[PDB]
């Protein structure tokens, strides 16, 4: 199996290549894109460690020798931080990027790590429809860390192991979109305060790593595991294994948006099963239909960004 | 066991904590330090993974709190490249930095296990010693200069040239970090034999393995992700060590019984007071055994460097 790296000098894109480089199975295929004059570079740097994983960095405009043959494709590209500037800067990128994959390797699953999510999967879908290559299937929202820093926030309360916690996550990926379902954790319950508490942090997760960056920046060490947890079951489900299930934003049913994150399982041709959300508390639902306007706006800007 | 990471928010210091961060043993405690002010938020980034490793970060110029209690402290602080700055700067900053994190180290931590990252490992190591005897805290057993990453790109290069599974290969590296002090001992690594060509080859090819990568990143940088997985490697297997683990081998450069130079790397046993057996280099080849002879100058060299540097 081959997986691309697209953004891969970044902070994600190190972090993310780091892990796979270490972590993919024996006989993988891994390769770097950026247009950063460094990524031919970081590639040979990773190459030094000695794992079955054959590894490749690539720089300039085309990301074509990237691309060929690549059976998973991770785009972690662009900046963090007017505000306006920026997210027509990380539009364009996401952009830019998708195309060249519905050029090269368009049957690939997607995974779209660049921010903001809720909108960029929006704008990569539209690519891919343009290019008569879309797969709804086969393209993700990586909200992976989400669901991560959760588990890790459940468990520092609840003093549980936290490779025993898995909270599920639906929604989408900033703010009040992000919907952790605490009353769903085996074994484990919450009053309304800690749901309340616990929500708002983990919805506020990002802005607490950029507080403590001092101007240094945002998530990218989390954000690499995170994304490396993702593309490492996008692999294994790829190769056959069953009982791959992760939650991910993708285009469903669209009961509350064209896209949504829901429970997925995983598979040879990537969505195997949108699984239902199940039971939600009072809590939860009021959480859900509180957010759903927020949402569509972020999807309706991506869909714009390319449409006119 | 808590590790100290001294120079945590560059390339290395990132690889590394995020590394040790997924790979420490549960209960572990992890600090990270470095003067750059986003090194706490490096800490609280790391904290969202969910493995039962608790992590903090911290800067300033005071290390004392990324320090107390730590059981190992890994320095791996320093530049590669500074504009405007020649190899002779670059020294002076990086011995610089590895007097000050050491004089640190000494007052808080004395009876840590210290692993010199920053280079030139060479002569750092030696500075590492100077000021922990200075200080009256010298444990010869419990300073190394990490050479790890000599032993897994001389894995990669030879698993590459005959065939082998990456994961499958180990041969040993002895003597010094540096171009010709990096000594791989080829004719000891099992199944497979080499031609002097090859030999010539791939011992150049392993002194000079990170040119290489300077030259990938088109002069915009250094190797740091292959730097931070060497050196997790080796703190890894100091950790088991520490905790008790047996028959832990590794390659690290530490003060012995000088039979070559008073700093030299060769196999090294692991125990719960650092190192715990300096282990032969065994038998050499002819080209292995001319090779030691004539690195030898170079090596003595660069440890009074390190000398010379804090006893001004």
């Amino acid at each position: 199996m081959k997986v691309a790296v697209l953004g891969a000098a970044g902070g994600i894109g190190q972090a993310l290549a780091l892990l796979l480089k270490t972590q993919l199975p024996s006989g993988s295929e891994l390769s770097l894109y950026d247009i950063a004059p460094v990524t031919p570079g970081v590639a040979v740097d990773l190459s030094h460690i000695p794992t079955a994983v054959k590894i490749k960095g690539f720089s300039g405009e085309d990301a074509t020798p990237a691309l060929e043959g690549a059976d998973v494709v991770l785009i972690s590209a662009g900046v963090a931080r007017d505000r306006s500037d920026l997210f027509n800067v990380n539009a364009g990128i996401v952009k830019n990027l998708v195309q060249q994959v519905a050029k090269t390797c368009p049957k690939a699953c997607i995974g779209i790590i660049t921010n903001p999510v809720n909108t960029t999967v929006a704008i990569a879908a539209e690519v891919l429809k343009k290019a008569g290559v879309y797969d709804k299937n086969k393209l993700f929202g990586v909200t992976t860390l989400d669901i991560i820093r959760s588990n890790t926030f459940v468990a520092e309360l609840k003093g549980k192991q936290p490779g025993e916690v898995e909270v599920p996550v639906i929604g989408g990926h900033s703010g009040v979109t992000i919907l952790p379902l605490l009353s769903q954790v085996p074994g484990v319950s919450f009053t309304e305060q800690e749901v309340a508490d616990l929500t708002k942090r983990i919805q506020n997760a990002g802005t607490e790593v950029v507080e403590a960056k001092a101007g240094g920046g945002s998530a990218t060490l989390s954000m690499g595991q995170a994304a490396a947890r993702f593309g490492l079951s996008l692999v294994r489900a790829l190769q056959g294994e069953q009982g791959v299930v992760e939650c991910a934003y993708v285009e469903g049913d669209g009961q509350y948006a064209r896209f949504f994150s829901q429970p997925l399982l995983l598979g040879k041709n990537g969505v195997e099963e949108r699984k239902s959300i199940g039971t939600l508390s009072a809590f939860e639902q009021n959480a859900l239909e509180g957010m759903l306007d927020t949402l569509k706006k972020d999807i309706a800007l991506g869909e714009e960004f390319v449409n006119k």
